[PDB]
């Protein structure tokens, strides 16, 4: 049908709760999990993950209400709209590093590299790297849609094709070498650095998003990405694509049998400051620009969280054996990341009055509501998500919090 | 059980007092402090670095016991007085400079950012002397008690049953922040004493060490704001440099991210990278400090009350970190030789800490002592004298003791000229 | 007694004057000054460095003595005059740029940025010939005060040969070092090996304007106001070559074996750099309005004299001479002398207000207790062992401002 | 005599004109001029030089105006002011690279240079650099004036400086980073500074002085940008002509016997041109400038100066010689060239003055050639890069893009 706003059908009410996660702590490996000797034994935690938290409210309808007079169950449902939000984030700012003991760089290629070349069999070296520096946040009540690229189906050159998904909690984020599914379009597995290698690095796909007719994914987003080019390199291995012949004149002797130009960059995010964080302030969502201002359907809230600002990696070593000289066989050397969150929320209550075109309209976009509102098997159960129970964290006491006492003075409440 | 903000049970007075601490000078060794070789547990040298915690302990004079000139602005049968923080600034003496750190035997094996060609080579003891510039930060905490750091120390492990591995349990740990302890330089906060055991993967200002950084989600969190008036912070760092250590690799990779290699490359290298920090560069205009803080509303319920007559000013600042080179000549010479000199390193920090204080009185009535005593007890036992030790001893401060410092002529000093400029007195 | 502001007792009048200086140029050599080599204990070549503090001492002619073509706007019975400053504008000429301080014999060891493998070979004499660019800095004073600076200094010897550190305060005169990036501190006295830092700082010693003190003092007379940019990055890691005066304590490492028996210096010491000039940055060749101070004096020059602190390293480009000996038709360097020469131009404009003081019986005690040389030289020099650039204005006063640049501005500002 | 703003004697009119030169190309090398073995064959084109345009306004006394009604030739002249400027800059943003194949470059002083050093007769390298960035503009109806350190007079080999101004003519080098002096005259090795700075000399806009000189006719405003940093640290080879005093340094042995040359010498960098830090491609709307000359462009003409540095790119350009299946060095030549796209544009105001008695002698003590040439070429001696406008002015000033944007200025 025709798409309106929630304000023409969704009424707002003076009725303010927050809503405090509290501490939330991730505590693993940052370029690979660790299986059990048999689950997970050490999950892989990394700054360039993906946090996708789906937060659970409280059903408005089913909730313990001091007075239930200021609306009319017959006739009418409730809803939560959110208005407020801030994600804290704990530990200090850093940069982390990631890399490949066997990674198929082949020369330098910056001031150039002199003929021959000599290409052996097996040319890999230990090399290591900082990422992209990312920030973005998302917030709706649709998990978000990623975009990426993967092996498509038919030189024997592998076809691209741009793949949505939905991103799940733990996805990697793309780190300077793009979204692609690099298990399937690298079979080298050396490539990129290990802790991407065999997975698939996904983008927000903004635009299809922001285009979806009802405006579910995004109520709002922010984002901010920086990167340049440190090192400049060539890969080893068969050139699958040779240089045509109009764009050279051939060499002889030494310059007899071209070099690879499979070039590839080395990125960096450069600097992490503090004027730069989009984290720990608060977002008021007064004026959503999708037609859902804001609006959980269906008591859920998903906050997508890129952050490498705080992607530091702890160094952690143990001493097998006690000597009053230094022996390097008498230490084992370990490698932890972290992350801490904290996400703070302040909810409006809403009521919709269910008239004829009103349940017509909503069944058109979701029959899924009228049900759950029992009027007129979770599909989201085979992704994962980092789960946020917040059914007994909902307070009506705002200005007991952070947050709320913000919000006191942001809508001069 | 319900907190209010102290607007609502603190009555604010007319009356204004400056204090100034004057030149505060700490003089040090920035890589560790220098003990007696004799009694008793004192130091020749006291670890002095642009990389610590100032944590000061400003005690003020009970306003109750103040010589006031005119006492008939409150009534001392019903009423309890209290200092209030209404302005605020921290002095810094010394030019802007960047210190380094380093160690001579540091845990560095190979330069991995061009990549480093096989086989790897790993004798028995292959450290290097390298240092390095820190992460720059700058911070400062203002509150009645005492700022509360978070960093990750040696958990306890799950024994049952056998051991999944050696890797120390990483366990969150809050303390409170105590001047001279260690900020955050690019390596985390963490005890590297109890977690990094080769005293060997980071310099040695830390390697014995734990950083520690500012817990301000428990912070502002925390019920009745007596922690953080306010705060401002400015971190910056990159990445220099790209390494990794030499020992045995805890966790190997696994099978599945790599295809084996032979020959050269059959003994796969350290995957146990490691960068260093680096501050960039400091500048003028990102300076926190020199320049007043007028404390109008705080966020926490707490608006500026100092209760206790003392205040907590916690402070990093990166910026003014240069080291200085000493350097004596042992024999006489005309020709240069190594030995004739003796090489020594000294930091300095120059503070100069400046309030302007608003002095408020409190009714004390049924309800106000019920809601006093469930928010802090000690607050209605320093006011109480008849009917009808220290909590903070266990911990290390800075002790700044402006009890004879308290002057009601505010145009006479520099912040309290500011103050009447912005308040239009 | 108790200070109160100027406004209290000093009354202003409309009648303003224009002071310039003209060009001012400073021309020699930005390491070390060149003393005469027989029968004088004069220079040829003076020290002339962008590290340099400029500390001009611009004298007023005494209004009191001034031939005004009207005296009848006061009562020399019961007043007397005095100069205000209300604007200020320090030209700068020479284009923007960078110089470089070094030391043939410098005493750096290894680079210690990568690392330094074991074992180090400490020979004799190690030093080598190393250059750097320093740290900038921009600032500037403005009193009838000399301005005070701060610096370490050795102090007094009071159990290892480390030497005691004692804060000094000076008066900054015209040609001290500023800091460049190892400190305000005495290095002829606290590095005896001459070869620490380059050579021209390590016979000399930076001082840094100690802000707090001059800022705290009663009267305010060193700072009317007061401008400064410094930035810096560490370019480079270095460690020293001798003997480590504090080893490192042996819990903080476990102890080698075999190359790494003998534990290396850590000693380490870091380069400084500017990093860039730009023209957006810059402090100068822009006039300032000095409409209320901070401190208690507004502005008034008592004793009819300024002082005008500046640094500026962001024009301190050292250029590179070079002579022929011996005319060949082929290049041979025994046939070339190199030089090297730096300069500094400057240019002082000045606006100033005159000031009327009535000599009450409460205004006397008042500046009596302040300072009593205003009343005695009014009718109603320890500074000679300092160093300044002195700067003449007695005969360069002129009430026609809108016929300098300077002037021309004031008019617009203050809407005259 | 008192000078005066040139509102008080200067009236205005609501006569407004639009005049542009259009395209302005110059093609050249960028280091030196090439002559011929007989003139000029290739001029010497670099983003480094000083562009100073002589604009010739037509005379308003004599211009052909549709209605002549508005002033009386028997008791007044006419005189053009400036009232809008836009500098058109073609060309993408880059920066180019100069050098010297027999630079003066002896030891790399930046991480240090160990003893003992080897100083042999000729150590000269093939180096090259980036200089330091630049962008300015000047406008006045008088040629600007620059300041350089030259030779001066000798009364302890060391040269004599002294400080000169002249005339800044089109084609003098700007400063790059080793300052503005005459390299020809003080470097007498010819490998100090690369090629096409050593033999020239760089000049500084003297700023201070045209600012100050009573009229204002040289700067009726400007603009500048500039900015540079120390990418690399040298040393000089050559006898070292002041040594280091004793004082300052202990003696060495053995190694370390022989100091080491302590005649550093930076290398510049002008670091990153981007588009937010474009002085040009902007109009610039002259309302009242800080001299007393508003603008009146006396003697019909306007000195317009401008250096640019952020489109210093040179093109290499490669031309073969012998047609062969492999690729050898000798069958190629390399070339350098630089190119430079300028378009002035103008948007002129037309003035008149009543010449009574007491105007006349101020003028005259002012500039006696303004009331000579009214009937009521000294500069022949300098090079100018000469933009005739005379047949260029036009009335109709919503046709042009600078007449478009005065319009919404002025409110026209």
């Amino acid at each position: 049908s025709k798409v309106v706003s929630t304000d023409e059908y969704v009424s707002r009410t003076s009725i303010y709760y927050y809503a405090g996660s509290s501490r939330l702590l991730a505590v693993g490996h940052p370029y690979f999990s660790i299986k059990n000797p048999t689950k997970l034994l050490v999950p892989k935690v990394s700054g360039l993950q993906y946090r996708v938290f789906r937060v659970r409210l409280p059903d408005p309808n089913k909730f313990g209400f001091p007075d239930t007079s200021f609306y009319n169950p017959d006739t009418q449902r409730l809803v939560w709209a959110c208005v407020g939000l801030e994600i804290g984030r704990g530990q200090p700012l850093g940069v982390g590093i990631s890399g490949h003991p066997l990674l198929n760089k082949f020369d330098d290629t910056e001031t150039g590299n002199k003929y021959p070349g000599q290409p052996g069999a097996d040319n890999r070296e230990c090399l290591s790297m900082d990422y992209k520096q990312t920030q973005l946040c998302l917030l709706g009540c649709k998990p978000p849609t990623g975009e990426h690229w993967g092996k498509g189906v038919a030189n024997d050159c592998p076809p691209l094709e741009l793949i949505n998904t939905i991103i799940e909690d733990g996805d990697m984020v793309d780190t300077g070498f793009g979204c692609m599914d690099f298990k399937t379009l690298q079979a080298n597995k050396s490539d990129v650095p290990i802790d991407i290698c065999g997975s698939t690095c996904k983008y927000p796909d903004y635009l299809k998003m922001t285009s979806e007719p009802y405006g579910d994914s995004l109520f709002f987003f922010l984002r901010r990405e920086q990167m340049f080019v440190r090192h400049f390199f060539n890969r080893a291995g068969k050139l699958g694509e040779a240089v045509p012949d109009d764009l050279y004149i051939k060499g002889s002797g030494t310059t007899a049998s071209i070099q690879s130009s499979a070039f590839f960059p080395t990125p960096s995010g450069s600097m992490v400051t503090s004027e730069s964080q989009l984290f720990n302030k608060p977002y008021w969502l007064q004026r959503a620009q999708g037609h859902n201002n804001g609006i959980c359907w269906g008591n859920q809230v998903f906050v997508t969280v890129v952050d490498t600002t705080r992607s530091t990696n702890m160094t952690l070593c143990t001493q097998v054996t006690s000597d009053s000289t230094y022996k390097n066989e008498n230490f084992k050397e370990y490698i932890r990341h972290v992350e801490e969150y904290d996400l703070q929320f302040v909810f409006q209550l809403c009521k919709v009055t269910l008239t004829a075109e009103v349940m017509t309209y909503i069944h058109a976009m979701n029959p899924d509501i009228l049900e759950d509102w029992q009027f007129g098997e979770d599909p989201l159960g085979k992704y994962t998500f980092w789960e946020v129970d917040l059914k007994e964290k909902f307070s009506a006491d705002l200005d007991q919090f952070p947050l709320g006492r913000k919000f006191l003075l942001q809508a001069g409440l």
